[PDB]
């Protein structure tokens, strides 16, 4: 199904303010996509509280499930939330006790999805691999989309791989809410994925981030 | 150290927050005394009011200060003063919600004050907390440790319901002083009994209160 | 005619499994169920010497012995000439994670214990399984009804050598034998446990225990 | 390393003692699989403890990671275990508080793989989905291969689907442990899963099983 008012190619404009074990910060982020390809880019610039004390790999996932690729036997819960948009919300709970929260209201005028982010991080340990930049990468995740109390809901096993290659577990946890009444809620699915900072400078006050996702029912069909 | 704390003080606390979209702003203005480990505080919501969610989960949020804290074990708060000291917090409920929310307080001659900040997410519409179901807070007892050099609280709480059922939530708390050497503390006990005393019908305004006590668990209690 | 006497024999027989390795542990004791008190000699009849930390079954190795005041139902005392029956996890911060049974009869002025104790995933550098841990500190259980079923949270802590600490989540559930046992409101246990004494291997083990009821402040 | 000493169809033997909730049971195996296409079937019947008062969907993922297909660019730590064998200790974490315990040693002998298996489970509501045997099937999961504390862990996102078309969800930590000294240690990859009871009798005194599993390193590469 389709419908939507969504373009094969999008412009992306965001913009979050949060704050992370007391550090605020403010950082900008305007890229590009294709929604139906499940592909998207983005150049971010850290406005205020730069350089960042933490380690940017923690914000990543909150700089749109809409740049997802949907098959047609899966009902698509995103692009259908559109002209009037959709909003998540999404808690961090990473294993060293630090936990995250994260929201987005995501708009669309034209051929551009706004996006209005907040982050706000606590109980990081100084010593940890977050506060420390210990982090390398998130490695590629396996999101299971199902229906709890008539919302979709996301869980992700994460891990962001460490320096030595040790790896830095967080579980995710993300509802999506659109706008409008009456859209259809989809079946259990699976939506892999993979972010990736294609370039950044040294203090991470510029990056260049780009994620890939596919939407799927699993094994043994797909 | 020169006791910079006075057997009655004031607290003035501002709490800006956002719990499932819904953005608010609550003042408070209250007293308490620090050595008895007893304060309450008339709340007054700005902005965002009537809240949508169940005003008993910020509760928490409106200073260990006001716990009363024996001679054998370290006052980590009381000694954090004049300059102060902050803390920050994660709430996880057992049905999905989650809370995180900071204070940073400080202190001008016999006034505490508290920038408070308070996020919730993922609460079910259906739940407690969005169906306003909680009744208060029951009595707890605070695991007070030191973790990578910070003093850290975990707390096993738990929300009494209409229906006299209960609503579990797992907190943990850690505390940071501003100023440089002071001296953490041995692994103690705090017990904590928190209780809105009056309220109007939409929790626009509210007096709460909270009693305190440290302690080092059995026998010695 | 009471089935709970003043002073009580407790005879315990535990069986388990912690990262694959087997072991069985034998237990004497008395204790004063009204003064929630009670000390227990245990031996390790298999699996000696053990390779992981004692003070992971020492929570396992019964709340009759805890002190009630008037004003709080005493399920557990209630449940007796019968007994009753507790089922338990615990969750190490650090991915260890043990599982627990006990079912508690009694005759005479003697309990009887047979307990199950099973462990997964304990890191072979944690401390568990380095045997870096000290004793159990002091802790409060916090007593509530879920699905009518008496329910036992705790946030537990064990202290390291070099000061540090070791977290545990414990959740217990307890069932009595007998049917129309009246369930307890919301109350806190508080608990401290602690090994008198030892062997070097700890094949030989004399435990303590003291547990108290009260509902928190300001009412105790 | 050295040679896996796998066929490419093999017997499977396998033996389960366990308690769940105070109910002790006993559940013998036997069927077949091809290791190198990840597919694997079997034939269980209970016992001791029939029938039993609990799902019986709960006890299926603890019915051999070598049944997985592997490509040639991820090391597989489960065919480098044989003619050897290793074993694995398995947490399994449900959303309404029940908690459950397992493990099984696998040896080889033959054609045949013999399988020890433990499975202990504690503090299940009685209204809840397990003892009222209300759950209907695990969806497809996807388990997160890395190594921790020089072990292989892997933890699954996982969901039983109740009826109601409703979710239960459950979050798996397997550790995985060679018997023998020098197998190499893989990468961070991805196994997605999907086990399926076939058939059953009306008091899963008898269950047919069959699952499918293949390795992959994720989007783009997989």
């Amino acid at each position: 199904h389709h419908m939507s008012a969504i373009k094969p190619d999008m412009k992306i404009n965001l913009r979050m303010e949060g704050n992370v074990n007391g550090h605020h910060f403010v950082i900008d982020g305007d890229g590009t996509g294709k929604p139906f390809e499940g592909k998207q880019s983005m150049d971010l610039e850290v406005k205020e509280g730069g350089p960042l004390p933490f380690a940017f790999d923690i914000l990543t996932t909150a700089f749109n499930r809409v740049f997802a690729e949907y098959p047609d036997h899966i009902q698509d819960y995103f692009k259908q939330s559109f002209p009037k948009g959709y909003s998540w919300e999404r808690s961090l709970t990473f294993e060293d006790g630090g936990i995250c929260i994260a929201r987005n209201d995501i708009t669309m005028e034209g051929d551009t999805f706004y996006n209005k982010v907040r982050f706000h991080g606590v109980n990081f340990p100084a010593n940890g691999p977050v506060m420390q930049k210990k982090t390398l990468k998130w490695e590629p995740s396996t999101e299971k989309m199902y229906v709890r109390d008539g919302v979709l809901t996301g869980d992700i096993t994460m891990a962001l791989l460490l320096e030595g290659n040790a790896h830095y577990r967080c579980d995710s946890r993300t509802t999506y809410k659109a706008k409008e009444k009456g859209v259809k809620l989809p079946g259990y699915h699976l939506v892999d994925h993979c972010i990736e900072i294609l370039s950044h400078d040294k203090d991470y006050n510029k990056v260049k981030l780009y994620e890939h996702a596919v939407a799927h029912s699993g094994l043994p069909d797909n």
